[PDB]
RNA sequence: AUGGCUGUCGUCAGCUCGUGUUGUGAAAUGUUGGGUUAAGUCCCGCAACGAGCGCAACCCUUAUCCUUUGUUGCCAGCGGU
């Protein structure tokens, strides 16, 4: 699907410097041009479409596909790419224990549902005005970190992740539950908890646009399927 | 040997717990950090997320007005002592 002639133009093949690299990433490194690692795209494209063709499978049963990015470099990009195929995101801070301790965080999805309903569908006026805003500032703080999963219900089946050592907690919560992990592993990040490592850059906004596109496109193809 | 009741630390701001995680284990996190407050007071940050008992608010008293109600209270303008 996605090939090598789009990525080099975009800026996927850039890693960090040569003092921050992870020595486990050495099967995915071409060399070091100007003190900065270059990633072999010959081992990126067959390992990017390897991850997409299984999102053909999991979107061929309407399986729940949670997208993860909290860098705030593409926090706005991860919502809209998850709202293309109306799948799920955590764009601001991943709460610790969101998946292992789900039925506790379930009680806060419900409170988010009642504060969203009361503002629009409730239409209840003439209430205590200094109390009216602590109810109102509650909504905007639960829309913030839980707002991507207001319409999910349970645990997902996949876990698409943008950085693997910025989101190391979200990997370990899907390690211990048996949810597969489809992550983008830059050359500083640890690929052990990731089941399907995808090397590349994660700081150019075009690169994370390219990733989230065809990840959503096969789930858009799966929903049509 | 106790029940009920009280003193005191001390009206000092604290003492916990479920689910989760880390640790072989006693346990730890939550409760820490940045500011702030009379205050675990509030905001922000943070593998934590939530909750309870205590922190305040609801009760009483004092302070200004307003209306209804005027005797055993009152006496302003209104007859005479
Ligand atoms: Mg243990
Ligand atoms: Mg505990
Ligand atoms: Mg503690
Ligand atoms: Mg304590
Ligand atoms: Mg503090
Ligand atoms: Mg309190």
């Amino acid at each position: 699907t996605v090939s090598m002639r789009d990525m080099l133009k975009a800026g996927v093949h850039f890693g960090h410097q040569t003092r921050y690299w992870n020595p486990k990433m050495k099967p995915f490194i071409f060399g070091a041009r100007n003190k900065v690692h270059i990633i072999n795209l010959e081992k990126t494209v067959p390992m990017f479409n390897e991850a997409l063709a299984e999102l053909n499978k999991i979107a061929s049963r309407k399986g729940k596909i949670l997208f993860v990015g909290t860098k705030r470099a593409a926090s706005e990009a991860v919502k809209d790419a998850a709202l293309s195929c109306d799948q799920f995101f955590v764009n601001h801070r991943w709460l610790g224990g969101m998946l292992t301790n789900w039925k506790t965080v379930r009680q806060s999805i419900k409170r988010l549902k009642d504060l969203e309903t009361q503002s629009q569908d409730g239409t209840f006026d003439k209430l205590t005005k200094k109390e009216a805003l602590m109810r109102t500032r509650e909504l905007e703080k639960l829309e913030n970190s839980l707002g991507g999963i207001k319409d999910m219900g349970g645990l997902p089946d996949a876990l698409f992740v943008i950085d693997a050592d910025h989101e190391h907690i979200a990997i370990k919560e899907a390690n211990n539950l048996g949810i597969p992990v489809f992550a983008i592993v830059d050359t500083n990040s640890d690929p052990d908890g990731v089941d399907f490592v995808i090397p590349g850059n994660d700081d150019a906004i075009r690169a994370v646009t390219l990733y989230l596109g065809a990840v959503a496109a096969t789930v858009r193809e799966g929903r049509s399927q």
